[PDB]
């Protein structure tokens, strides 16, 4: 038949959706074998996706829009509007961003993080602060980072949200979220930073194992937003054996499914590209002043 090769970071969300794919079918349903395919961290599956290794990742707006600067045909699909979350110990003085001057911050996803890239525009457009200026910043994957905040080596960390769920508790909160950031700025609506990338080759080529795919993901995200008995289901792939961060985590994953037209969600991404790029220049310089063309998959 086809099989369809979805790279997952073992720490990810995108296995739960995956997982309801292959328990409901909903891969033979539309004429292809999902291959789900474990990737160690988000770097590894990079360079998996740049060396053709699988035909699909979850990733961000940025790299996507980085990677078809770069020359590559990559196309985008909304995955989640939920992302990042800058967590504090309970009760921290910390209750604004400039509160993170002379601390031990850590950030997800190293210097080029989608999460990083809003909070440093939201703290020089509020308080014209280079947050790398002032905070002691740690760069490191999502579960170190995590591990660290907890263990007290970090005041505070910016970490991807399902990390979030699980430290609230610990006796931890959110003083912000990235889609706080962003409807600070002043979006239209929802918008998903958060994407299935799927392989230029792939697109071109089998085009109807990537619409398989999608369709097949679609109809996942709907039964786990329909049916809750689906989620006890799924549960052992979410490291949730605590009952409020199992509701925590299920509240977060459906608040975030995208509900909006490509056309809406295009939009919003193009114009948060083009406010991100006048307050961080430099970390985009990889992507450009704006998003590559045809990058959303239609
Ligand atoms: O900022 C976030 O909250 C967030 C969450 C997740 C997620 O849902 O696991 C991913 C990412 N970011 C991300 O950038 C990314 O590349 C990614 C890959 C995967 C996955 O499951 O394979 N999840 C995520
Ligand atoms: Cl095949
Ligand atoms: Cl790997
Ligand atoms: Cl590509
Ligand atoms: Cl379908
Ligand atoms: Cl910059």
């Amino acid at each position: 038949g086809e099989t369809f090769r979805l790279g997952v970071l073992p720490f990810g969300t995108a296995s739960w959706e995956a997982a309801v794919i292959k328990a409901r079918g909903f891969d033979t349903a539309n004429g292809f074998t999902l291959d789900i395919v474990k990737l160690a961290g988000n770097d590894a599956a990079r360079i998996a996706f740049l060396g053709g290794q699988v035909d699909a990742i979850v990733g961000d707006l940025i790299f996507a829009a980085r990677l078809g600067n770069e020359g590559r045909g990559v196309r985008f699909s909304p995955y989640s509007t939920t992302e990042g979350a800058l967590m504090v110990p309970a009760g921290s003085p910390i209750t604004d961003l400039k509160g993170l001057a002379g601390k031990r911050l850590g950030v997800a996803g190293g210097a080029l993080d989608k999460n990083w890239i809003l909070l440093r525009a939201q703290a020089r457009e509020t308080a014209g602060l280079e947050l790398e200026n002032v905070a002691q910043i740690a760069y490191g994957a999502p579960p170190l980072l995590a591990q660290k905040l907890e263990t007290g080596e970090l005041d505070a960390a910016l970490l991807w949200w399902q990390f979030a769920a699980r430290l609230e508790a610990k006796g931890f909160k959110r003083l912000i979220s990235a889609d706080d950031v962003m409807r600070a700025f002043g979006a239209k609506g929802a918008v998903s930073l958060i994407g299935y990338l799927y392989e230029g080759h792939t697109v071109a080529d089998r085009g109807e194992v990537v619409r398989g795919f999608a369709r097949a993901s679609a109809a996942a995200k709907d039964a786990l937003a329909n049916e809750p008995a689906l989620w006890e289901t799924v549960r052992p792939l979410m490291a949730a054996e605590d009952d409020a961060t199992f509701a925590t985590l299920k509240r977060d994953f459906l608040a975030g499914i995208p509900r909006r037209p490509i056309a809406a969600e295009r939009a919003d991404g193009e114009r948060i590209y083009a406010a991100l790029d006048r307050l961080a220049g430099a970390q985009l310089l990889g992507v450009g002043k704006s998003l590559p063309p045809d990058l959303y998959l239609d």
